[PDB]
């Protein structure tokens, strides 16, 4: 699908994990329930 992985609001480190998914610092964004690589 579109997402690299999910983003869950209950996960306070969601933005860091999402970046990790997307290849490093500033590369992913949590947009609603999806981590999307920029």
């Amino acid at each position: 699908g579109s997402m690299c992985m999910p983003c869950f609001t209950t996960d306070h480190q969601m933005a860091r994990r999402c970046d990790d998914c997307c290849g490093g610092r500033g590369r992913g964004r949590c947009y609603g329930p999806q981590c999307l690589c920029r």
